[PDB]
């Protein structure tokens, strides 16, 4: 429990919506778990009308990858800011204690890197996000956030202490975007990141997003990119929102056990239709599929989901169960 | 527990704010409970300035009627869409499992009907709402939603398992409306439902409602239409909001026991001043009146309540209790 | 427990962010606790650009002072409205039962005073606010609200019934302000309170605040006015928001035990990153500092905090703990 004397392990991160391989309950003692992330500023196409965002990311994606450790472990992150970027960046882990979540110890200009270590002494899903002095909201709404999941060493439990397991974990980052429009009513397109700043701050101040998207763009988690599962399988759905409130809902399903405030030492609530993720936090829900078909997983402000983008799909294979639901009479002429 | 072999019972629905007669705790075994609803598109006057809404409803009201069953029962709904309507409709029960809550099995064009059955295996208050492919938010904000209440077979309980009862139940549906204005600054009035569409979607995208009303219009639950009760009586207040968050509060009273996320297998919280109903959900509060007089029951964003409409009244008869509250000195000149 | 036969004690109130001296657990039996407050309408400078607010306050401050009693006690408030004010006022205690929280018994015109007594029979942090018939939202968003804290007679407890203590309590009132602008794009400045009314109601109806501030102005709880503490000290952070939702977060810290709905007979949640205060309520969090340095305490809609004002600082003295957090490698050139 002096970290300098514990065993170290290096973890290879994977892009959302997947989550790197990890153990739930573990017999291992505490470890220093080492991760590396490289910041990439890049222009991204965020809708099907050609709208672009002068975006800023951890590891090339929105959200950044999910990092998974166990309660008692130490997180050790090397943060790299290449010389091909234009702005300075840093990282604030909501799961850490002190120095503005680590931000004060990780201020890196383009061409620099830094390494931070902190004790992950609290279980739960926590946001991590960039927070450079003087430009915090701009870096966060441009894409710089992701989740740290700290699992209890004994794995997740229900309100009575019974063991809960998941077969697969998915991570969904929800981003309220503020794209400026010009006097012709079209969204603006900037040559550089610094040029989008002033216009973007004015839109931010109205508190009305132009778009609200899951994982970087409208329909990101649809079509070939839909989430997948099978009847009988239990999924863990991690949902982060670093700037604004959201209310997740699984259409045709439920939140079997949900930690909406995302902290695993608290008992979960069961049978939720819709849950609430406070801006500045990550929460987690378990669901075991009982019916096959296409589900929608969305923010249940329905204008925010269908008009502004905050909706994805989960394609589930398996056998239909008529005891749970059955069409008694299909659509047909009204008896006259 | 094969539904095809259980006894069937037909229930006659009643308009909000009342709730059809039903048992709380019951000794009956599971049943297939049959209900019928007819969709009615209609223009409604929603304020005291003559503003109209091209509205869409279940059974002629906003919200639609509350359907009440017990955990373990099956809900069997016949959904009718008359030929006098212009749009196609369907129904998504958040209390059901599979096929987009039943929406995929109930798509009815004008002149058609369908019958769906599902197992009500989770206790709580759940939203049901229309959700036609391509126009989901418009149908919901135009009035198509209501609540399904699934009671535990043993009735409601407190955190310690003690029995809780209500003498009367009221259902309140809260609707964020997006009425378009023309270039003269007045709200528009349309000859048909289809003509209001495009203008309405543009207002919806601003995320700013023009009006927010309880049960179909400003002041719906006031005057001759105020809710009523007596000192000593315990009321159940069901509150649904299918699209946007709300925060109910009883002025002069409290939420004695509240399930804000609306799911009865979870323990309730006590003594709440103000609770929170996530958009896309229904929640429930119990209160036993201890003082007579006129109470206000409202959304405690006070601009939303007093300026935009989200407020009602409860008139309570009985005896004033000076031990709970007493005027020591009435308003009078300040001692000089 | 007839209040007319209990001992009376008078309490001297202190300005926010401090809270008057009081006992947590007490051996005393119930008391009638007497307080006095004087309303002061005044113009206030609310930002660093000279913007003014035609404000309305309890006791000269935003928020008004926090009143602290114990469960079972009676609150007896004398409310004074001097003749130098222009409007009528009253008080609604969310902690009281009946007569619109006391508002119906305390309507005082300029030149009048009144005295109300009520039983504080429910533990928790509760909002109190002004609510004059016909102008409720305007008086509340102009500054008339504060908190009543009713402590359990045995002091605060955790979910298992273990005793929890605080060494110091701070009270933070968060105010969504709606300052009108004129046709030249500058904020308006009014000669009198009544002149600001009509313009202000039009801004309120957009539901978009111009500014969101802690304790009366942008940066109120910064610089010489930062909150203070030491490593090892446990602080109680009371947060009220009488009109609009907010989501408090301590940067570099956590909510060790939090009652977000603010009612102490309910078990608290632990390890929160960010909590939620519903508009129309007050909530409370405990935190024991483990690291020295400057923390930010803010609403984690980051545009609301950094662009609109809802952020303060806590300066903490003590010794840095490298086991909780350590810079392994400071910012330096990337290895080529
Ligand atoms: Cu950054
Ligand atoms: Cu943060
Ligand atoms: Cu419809
Ligand atoms: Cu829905
Ligand atoms: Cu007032
Ligand atoms: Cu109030
Ligand atoms: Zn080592
Ligand atoms: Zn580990
Ligand atoms: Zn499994
Ligand atoms: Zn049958
Ligand atoms: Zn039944
Ligand atoms: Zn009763
Ligand atoms: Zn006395
Ligand atoms: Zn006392
Ligand atoms: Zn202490």
């Amino acid at each position: 429990q002096d970290a300098d004397k514990l065993p170290h392990t290096k973890v290879t991160l994977v892009a959302p919506p997947q989550v790197h391989p990890h153990e739930q309950a573990t017999k291992s003692g505490p470890k220093v778990v080492e991760f590396t992330m490289t910041i990439e500023e890049k222009k991204m196409v965020i809708d099907d009308k050609g709208t672009t965002l002068q975006a800023m990311t951890f590891n090339g994606s929105m959200p950044g990858p999910t990092l998974v450790v166990h309660e008692g472990d130490y997180v050790q992150l090397t943060l790299v800011n290449p010389a091909t970027n234009a702005m300075p960046h840093n990282v604030n882990f909501h799961g850490a204690t002190g120095a503005l979540g680590g931000a004060k110890l990780t201020n890196v200009n383009p061409g620099e890197q830094a390494t931070l270590r902190f004790k992950a002494d609290r279980s739960g899903t926590f946001v991590y996000h960039c927070a450079p002095e003087g430009m915090v909201p701009w870096h966060v709404v441009s894409g710089m956030s992701g989740t740290l999941m700290v699992l209890p060493r004994d794995g997740l439990k229900d309100p009575q202490g019974k063991p809960l397991h998941y077969d697969r974990a998915y991570t969904i980052g929800e981003f309220d975007l503020y794209i400026p429009k010009g006097p012709d009513g079209k969204y603006k397109d900037y040559a550089t990141l610094a040029e989008s700043y002033g216009d973007t701050v004015q839109v931010m101040r109205t508190l009305t997003p132009s778009h609200i998207v899951f994982n970087g763009k409208v329909g990101a988690l649809t079509g070939a990119n839909a989430l997948t599962a099978k009847v009988g399988e239990t999924v863990l759905l991690i949902h982060s929102q670093a700037n604004r409130d959201t209310r997740p809902h699984l259409i045709g399903g439920h939140g079997d056990w949900v930690w909406e405030t995302g902290k695993f030492a608290n008992p979960p609530q069961r049978d939720l239709e819709t849950w609430f993720i406070r801006g500045g936090s990550a929460g987690a829900a378990l669901y075991t599929f009982k019916q096959p078909g296409v589900y929608a997983y969305l923010n249940h402000n329905l204008i925010e989901a269908f008009e502004l983008g905050a909706a994805g799909h989960i394609k589930v294979e398996g056998k239909w169960n008529d005891d749970l639901m059955k069409q008694i009479k299909a659509p047909a002429p009204i008896p006259r």
